[PDB]
DNA sequence: TTTTTTTTTTTTTTTTTTTTTTTTTTTTTTTTTTTTTTTTTTTTTTTTTTT
């Protein structure tokens, strides 16, 4: 949230200029240069498997990597920083943070009650980060769902959860106000 | 007298520890059941004693 708001083949050519001078500035960038050699392979490799077409395509990939392997301007800092943000933002790592969501949600119904706690508190801490998370409908249920919940424990975290979203986002907490105040008398 | 230097006191910040509180789990004394054994009492026959 505070990141976000053949060219990639000469993007990596620029990276690979960029730490090229670093390994002149400072050694063990050599090491650098070889593991990312390698991972953009195996990524060729692994997006060639899902023909002839790519099948040509890559082999003028993979050819043109070894051959640039074996040849080991003014481009800087700021600029790597933003490329390699870019290719990695392209990687299969940026989109999983929603995958990992629908795990938890599995965790919710469970046979153990600390678990249940900690999870609860945890996502807490998430929403609490990031105030526009409340608009999933399954979440939602959830939370209803365990503010229902048959456990003292789990009832104080999720009271504390909806309480801290309530105090975060001033004005639009008139919707959870009932569902809030209705449960003062929890025993 | 005034300027320059030293020291003590007061107050705020922080960090570590302590206390508190609830909750959940555990393991223990407490409580009840059943049995059952002992001991006291009972009986009846045997033994002793009396006319």
């Amino acid at each position: 949230v505070t990141s976000k708001m053949d060219e990639i083949q000469q993007l990596q050519k620029a990276l690979l200029d960029y730490l090229d001078e670093n390994t002149e500035t400072d050694p063990s960038l050599v090491f650098s240069r070889k593991f990312y050699i390698a991972q953009w392979f195996r990524d060729t490799t692994l997006e060639t498997e899902k023909k002839e077409i790519e099948t040509t395509g890559q082999i003028m990939h993979r050819a043109e990597n070894r051959k640039k392997f074996l040849r080991s301007d003014t481009v800087d800092y700021d600029d790597a920083c933003l490329i390699v943000r870019y290719l990695a933002s392209m990687r299969p790592f940026a989109q999983s943070f929603d995958i990992y969501l629908t795990q938890i949600l599995r965790v919710l119904g469970e046979n153990a009650i600390a678990v249940r706690t900690k999870a609860m508190k945890c996502l807490s801490e998430v929403v609490a980060v990031d105030p526009s998370i409340l608009a999933r409908l399954d979440m939602q249920r959830g939370v209803h769902g365990r503010l229902m919940d048959n456990s003292t424990s789990v009832r104080e975290a999720a009271v504390e959860l909806l309480g801290r979203f309530v105090l975060c986002r001033p004005q639009l907490a008139e919707q959870y106000y009932d569902m809030l105040i209705e449960r003062i008398l929890d025993t």
